[PDB]
């Protein structure tokens, strides 16, 4: 108290504020007390209850007001109410989920804790039988953030680390019938400071809590280590069991592998069947001392770092990852089993082959899954300092001397909770937690315990303490650098040596946040052609969107802000591959074919195909290979082939059925055919049915160029309508006002789209740094008007006329514009469109040039659209640096359809590369054809979809929107890390496209 | 056509848009056509009939869609409806007004118009006398922006320049019986480019229409030459007058000064009283001929620039200026009568003697209204492209040869109209129009025509085309250096030298938007001290509210954006002096005080003062003198002095009567008493009565500090709560509960307020341009959180005790933080309160320094305040750099008038200077006691004061927020222009003061 300003004459006084011993206790820097030591979470033949259910709590806004009224023996409860455990307590109406991203909810000021502090008190009251006495313990598996734990009145201690393991004795305090547990949770502590990761923030006690019984002559720990020699095919097998901090003979059984071996001797088994992510062969063991057996599945492989690959079983491998949180729509941080088997299949059933647990430990029970599936599991301790970068890591625990003692029980816990996994390739310190001499120690210490893998930790980028270099959204620039060896080097020589010696990671990149995310294709080429690239993990796996209801009962999902947070980071939660019910968005589709591990490369002349297998240690023999032609009318031909398999990154040339080719070579010219090669499974596997798809190639027969119709047909003028054919227009706007009976409300030039969230992220480099989507509002572009020039007829043939309209585009405020003509014509039948645009001054404001979003036409119709078709890509949206899973192809949508979910409505559901497009309205079929043009169909306008912050405010207002663009920009990963890469942007140029139009019923 | 991108074979066709004629003649360059000669106003005997009353009117959209359907013979008036006239039409539920300031709210390409243009037909019947016979004309004084002339279904002619006369001849036309005038009116035309004013677009016939005969042998025109010699005394007149052209025989009569002259002779008249703004002495005079008789009042006044200053008379004036602006928030451009005179003797009535006609002529009227009650007049001509600026001026009308007839054509009618008034002393180009060629044969046309009078024009800073260097918003520190004549010198010799030849005016300065203007006594001393500084306008005299109402009818001004504007400027147009009914803003009752005529500095021994005449040519002899003594009981003594008449610019000492000095030598030490010396007027004048103050001074004896009780009081504990005399406190947060039985739900420490207008503007230099209002929400300033770190009782007196509490306050996710104790001490009857504030790191965020609004404490109490009393400064609000109208006595006011009705609520209603302050709260008074602080009290938080963008968003919620500060930021005017002087900002530091507190019942 010498720092407080105020110095009275006397003795100090008495301290009269209350709560001070609690608050003292949340403010601790010490890694809890009264717990057992770390050890493996193991399945055993020990009697076990679970105490989840039905337990009863009580909410007080901080320590200074929670009662201390003896509730921990359970007599006195009229405060309490029920409550599930496991359960993240604001997801069930007790207080409110806070979404942060980087900056903490709190002052910074560690250890110290805010005032407004929930304290949640939890109690249950559960019967033990003979079976637990006389040693048992009561375990957690995760409590958020601070937990005190009472049984029958008796103090056991308290727990840190949030999804961190803890056990407590209970020998001599449980009695044999009732019991009483309390829990008193406080949802900020010092630990707070450690735990700021990019989610919600959710306390509880969100994991398992369960009585277990702990026979005499037991087996506490157990440690496997199963390597694999991949010269000799050998497995080298050592299973170490504990009891009571000691070694202790027990008798390990591998019926399998025919082996019958003491726990702590080193063996070499002489053929094993190696582990991997591809094929994750298990072998089933039983660990057996006289009072308990632990029952084991051994996967043997062996992590080696060489010649700056990182290896398993000798091979360089590709992580084709994704970072997993663990996230509940309902339940918060309580993912509920079937919903963590649903989404690790449907990660395989999109080539994914690698997850980082992002930034903390899962559910224990999530490792034998990974195992079973095949997976390989960046394993990171929960440790994120992040909040502190914004002083300059002033204050930073990972540097702090009084955070050791907790920094490296959270590493130890982590290690030895997981250690016996096989899919865990790798340790990870943390997620940005700065540099420090406690990351330091934590590596030390994990390096001494388990040298069997290697050490993961991006935010000290001198690799000092590490095994690999990892960065987190390198640019595709950059990537490129490191990996062909030719980054700057470190300062230090030595450092330097043993950096450009490792192998480098993205523990995440292409940030898939709204639509996107851009420039995947870039950075996969890399990883494929440069051996120390060991891949990528995507930011992120889910949404964390929480599902809310408007007034009137629709729902939706909710994000940082819509809780009532003072401070929060908006929809940055929402920001996955899928939605947070495990929905695919686009990106998904996208990626699973940039990863797809197979390539499938076409022929032209539709004779075969080469083949490369892209695995690392799979031969080709799990995929059928199917092919099929279809044209306008339908598949022409289709069939299997078969494939003599090839091996891990080999080639082969495969031949087609001569019927394909034949087909080829009999088209007429103009007429579109697309040759689809599929690679799908040939049988059902653990994670999807046989004929799923894996992978594909195609070769297209584009159709002909439109051809405008002879414009034979004259203008007719009336008082102030001009007729040409189908067409009747303005002669006050120059726009048409019908198309073949279907009414037209509107006809202009687009340059603009609502903002993704990518338009909302600034740009670093360069002198402007404003996002994308406010250089488009300070430019105006969002805004555009059309001045008239004039309308005049022009000849054209046997007597008909073209029309040509002359407009200006431009904003207001604004000197720069764009001079439109549109020049119609007609046989009658179909419509010629043709568009010129030129640039009238440069598109320069605020002394930075300008973009555009895209180069097209809006047409605005006066009647709804029932169904989109076109001939294409698809079914689902492309960008020009996206789309890699849009195929050639005729597809059909109904209009719902064509739009993506996106939790903040944006930009969306342009399909790039369209031929030609059929719109359903009513009894009318309005039918376009252009060279390559993107279409989009929507209910209502841009002004709407760019208002919208949740999707109950996009309206229907009875008209179709339709959008045919000759040129749109990329949507990049601007959000984080890189913009739109420059093959991909949009600068203002002179353009003229046309289009054909026909309305037939 | 040729940079419209398509290229068609054959040869051109015919133009088949709508509405061409039309478009072609809005975009004309040229200055109007069919109208007579630009000319004076004049006040004729012959025969006038207004045409002003209910018209019929009809909207359309634009010229492409407006009905040519004979309706200006006024058969076919279906779609047509009242409308008064003159009128803005938007006032009247026709479209919507718009507001922008700088930017166009169509594309910038002169001189084309949107196809968004509203057309206003207007007609009107009326009948004419056989005294219209012969001939007769039809006068418009104002159609906003083109408007086209038709009388009986002959065209007349077409009208330029919105705020400009235009004159019609209808002999032949017009006829004798039934008529029917039609006027299409055009909101845009190319005049919208050169109309680019910072005021609500509103178009409309805004001016009267008038029906004159024109009687032969009668006088068209007029131009009064009056001059004085001061040397001798003498008057100079010439009064010319023409008919048709042409020089006249007419005779002068001047009754009063004994004159019949020809018109057109020079003559000298022997002794003349001298018209000024002070003085604004006024001569009868008549022009007549055979059939005609013009009358006029002549001014005899002339203006020199010698020395580098602006001489009237031979005299240096002191310019204590505003810029005024047309605006009525019911009518729009049209100002009632009674509304003009009120407003100028309310100008009057607040010491201001000129005005500048910002950014065109005023009604015709006008210049009359100014000739008598006395003000010094910028004539300003209806020029203004300042939205030009954004694109470097490219394509800016004032240097385009194309629009140089039209901007001279402004300039002569600017001048022809008003010519004859002494009240205009310099006529103006226009404003923010940038630099260029037709600006300079302006200028040229004008000093050709009437040499009389000096030109302005700010634009050019190299006054290479004008008399005196006019600048906008330049600092007080550049205004002294040009005042002492050491600005940096122009590249040119020849200019620089001219340049520093020329007296400096400020022609907008100390921008009155909101909460402000702070500096206003910076510049003040400076125009007093250099010679070559006139002084300076404010911007401006009004808000420009527009009256609306809510959906309960609550009745309150709305400003840009809220009549659905797509670009606009918020509440800029709410900027002024005055509200839009003419309320006076503090900043009037301050800036009153600033340019007072009279300097009266009271003895500190109150045996007399100093009195300075500052006016120009008046002497004191229109005031009485009087003095008062005031103390906390009422009045002591009063009365007047007699002064014997201080000369212009002289200064004399006046001993008060002996009673007021025996008063102040008997005071007791610490009580506290108030001399003040009040200069008011002696007898009624043209624009006040008998009574008004004009100007004041004081002398204080102020009360002594407090003194904190005695500590004898100890401090009583109980489970939840303390109690220390009166005081109780939570045990909970360390907060007072209550004091004295008031109930008080919070106490805390305040460093921010909500933002004013100037906060939300920013304060350019530096690498620093965010708004400070940004710079705060971004440091977290209006989201602080307090901490309670202990509480403790000390020893006191007698077995008294003091009470500690330690907190610490910051934000989340920041670093920086303040200590904060408060330690509290009691006799039972007294409450003395300690506040000690400490910083513990650096207030510094994204790499700047952090500035605090103050330091101050707040009590949120559980009931409402009904009566406010202070000993400080008042009535009004005061803040470090403003508050001079605030002066030193005991104020009381009802809860609701401490408030300040700005249209946007901001921080405000401060009373800085407070000794002392009383609180009534139902049947409690809590009164508090400090050396000098500031007091706000408020019924809502300062997070709904900031929230709220209209006033209807305050609400009172039951409670009073008290505010106390020991240390206040000032104001300054960063909305447009100087941000807080370095005197007034509030830096972090660390600072202790004590209150005592007090209730009684
Ligand atoms: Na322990
Ligand atoms: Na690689
Ligand atoms: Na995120
Ligand atoms: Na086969
Ligand atoms: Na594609
Ligand atoms: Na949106
Ligand atoms: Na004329
Ligand atoms: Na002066
Ligand atoms: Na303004
Ligand atoms: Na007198
Ligand atoms: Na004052
Ligand atoms: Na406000």
């Amino acid at each position: 108290a010498d720092s407080s300003p105020h110095t009275a004459p006397g003795s100090a006084g008495r301290s009269l504020e209350l709560g001070a011993a609690d608050i003292q206790d949340l403010e601790s820097f010490e890694a809890g007390r009264g717990a057992l030591p770390a050890r493996a979470y193991l399945q055993s033949d020990a009697p076990r209850l679970s105490l989840n259910g039905e337990w009863q709590f009580r909410l007080s806004p901080g320590s200074r007001v929670a009662p201390d009224d003896g509730w921990q023996l359970g007599e006195a409860l009229n405060g309490f109410e029920s409550l599930p455990v496991p359960s993240s307590w604001p997801m069930h109406g007790h207080g409110a989920p806070a979404y942060t991203n980087v900056q903490f909810p709190f002052a910074v000021e560690p250890p110290h804790v805010p005032e407004a502090n929930p304290i949640g008190d939890h109690l249950v009251v559960f019967e033990a039988g003979p079976e637990f006495f006389p040693h048992a313990l009561l375990r957690f598996d995760g409590i958020e953030s601070a937990g005190t734990v009472w049984l029958n009145g008796v103090e056991l201690g308290t727990t840190r680390g949030s999804r961190l393991a803890h056990e407590f004795d209970v020998s001599g305090i449980l009695e044999q019938g009732e019991n009483t547990l309390a829990v008193r949770v406080a949802q900020f502590s010092a630990a707070s400071y450690v735990e700021d990761q990019d989610m919600w923030w959710l306390p509880g006690i969100f994991r398992d809590v369960t009585l277990q019984a702990r026979p005499a002559a037991g087996i506490d720990d157990v440690f496997v280590h199963a390597g694999y020699d991949h010269i000799t095919g050998e497995g080298i097998l050592k299973v170490e069991a504990s009891r009571g901090g000691q070694a202790i003979d027990a008798v390990v059984r591998v019926p399998e592998l025919a082996l019958e071996l003491a726990a702590g001797t080193e063996v070499r088994v002489p053929a094993v069947e190696p582990w991997s992510a591809e094929v994750p062969k298990l072998y089933e063991a039983a660990v057996s001392a006289a009072g308990e057996s632990v029952a084991l599945q051994i996967g043997f492989r062996s992590i080696a770092i060489e010649d700056a690959q990182f290896k398993v079983n000798g091979r360089r491998i590709l992580l084709r990852g994704v970072n997993r949180h663990e996230h509940h729509p309902r339940l918060g941080r309580v993912v509920p089993r079937d919903v963590v088997e649903a989404e690790l299949r449907l990660m395989k059933q999109h080539n994914i082959n690698a997850i980082r647990t992002s930034h903390y430990p899962p559910h224990p029970q999530f490792l034998a899954l990974a195992d079973q599936l095949g997976f390989y599991v960046v394993l990171e301790c929960d440790l994120e300092t992040h909040g502190f970068e914004s002083a300059g890591w002033a204050q930073n625990p990972s540097d702090d001397p009084q955070w050791e003692d907790a920094l490296v029980d959270r590493m130890r816990r982590t290690v030895e909770r997981d250690k016996n996994h096989a899919s865990v390739v790798m340790w990870s310190l943390g997620n940005q937690a700065g540099t420090g001499r406690n990351l330091a120690a934590m590596s030390r210490w994990t390096k001494d315990r388990d040298p069997s893998r290697p050490i993961h930790y991006e935010g000290d980028w001198s690799s000092e303490h590490v095994d690999v270099y990892s960065r987190m959204y390198a640019s595709q620039a950059e990537t490129a650098l490191i990996g062909q060896g030719i980054e700057p080097a470190l300062n230090d020589a030595a450092l330097d040596a043993r950096r450009r010696a490792m192998p480098f990671v993205l523990c995440e990149y292409v940030h898939a946040m709204g639509n996107g995310p851009g420039g995947m294709s870039e950075y996969q080429a890399l990883f494929e052609k440069y051996p120390r690239l060991m891949g990528g993990f995507v930011w992120e796996w889910l949404e964390h969107g929480i599902t809310v209801s408007t007034a009137d009962g629709v729902d939706h999902y909710g994000y940082g802000g819509d809780f009532g947070e003072e401070v929060h980071d908006g929809n940055f939660v929402t920001d996955g591959l899928v939605d947070a019910d495990r929905r695919p968005r686009p990106g998904l589709l996208d990626f699973k074919k940039v990863i797809e591990p197979l390539r499938i490369d076409v022929a032209r002349d539709w004779t075969g195909f080469t083949l490369r297998n892209g695995q690392d240690f799979a031969d080709t023999s799990a995929f059928s290979f199917r092919y099929e032609v279809e044209a306008d009318g339908g598949a022409l031909d289709g069939g299997t082939v078969d494939v003599a398999p090839v091996a891990p990154q080999s080639e082969t040339v495969v031949e087609l059925p001569g019927s394909v080719a034949a087909l080829a070579a009999g088209l007429s010219d103009g007429r579109p055919a697309v040759l689809t090669v599929r690679a799908v499974l040939g049988a059902d596997s653990a994670w999807a049915d046989a004929g799923h798809e894996v992978a594909w190639g195609q070769s297209v027969r584009e159709p002909g160029a439109p051809v405008p119709p002879a414009p034979v047909e004259p203008v007719q003028v009336q008082d102030s309508e001009l007729t040409l054919g189908p067409v009747v227009f303005s002669r006050a706007t120059g726009m048409p006002t019908s198309i073949g009976g279907v009414p037209v409300e509107k006809l202009g030039l687009t340059l603009w789209w609502a903002p993704t969230d990518n338009d909302l992220g600034r740009e670093w480099g360069g002198a402007d740094e404003r996002p994308l989507a406010t250089q488009w509002k300070d430019a105006g572009l969002n805004r555009l008007h059309t001045r008239l020039l004039g309308i005049s007829a022009n000849p054209g043939q046997d007597g008909g006329e073209t029309l040509t309209v002359r407009t200006r585009v431009s904003a207001a405020d604004k000197q720069y514009g764009v001079l439109v003509d549109y020049t119609w014509s007609t046989d009658g039948e179909t419509v010629g469109l043709r568009t010129q645009v030129r640039r009238d001054g440069t598109w320069v404001n605020r002394g930075f040039e300008v973009e555009w979003a895209r180069i097209g036409l809006e047409f605005v119709l006066g009647e709804e659209t029932e169904l989109v078709s076109w001939f294409g890509q698809g079914p689902h949206q492309s960008y020009p640096d996206t789309g890699q899973g849009a195929r050639a192809g005729w597809f059909s949508l109904p209009l719902a359809k064509m739009d993506v979910e996106y939790v903040r409505p944006q930009e969306c559901g342009a399909r790039s590369g369209s031929r030609s497009a059929a719109l359903q309205l009513g009894g009318r079929t309005l039918e376009i054809c252009g060279d390559p043009f993107a279409l989009t169909v929507r209910p209502y306008s841009q002004d709407v979809l760019d208002a919208a912050a949740h999707r109950p405010d996009l309206k229907a207002d009875g008209r179709t929107y339709l959008y045919v663009d000759h040129a749109l920009r990329g949507v990049g990963t601007a959000a984080c890390g890189p913009g739109v890469l420059e093959q991909y942007r949009l600068k203002p140029r002179d353009a003229d496209f046309i289009l054909t139009l026909k309305v037939r019923s």
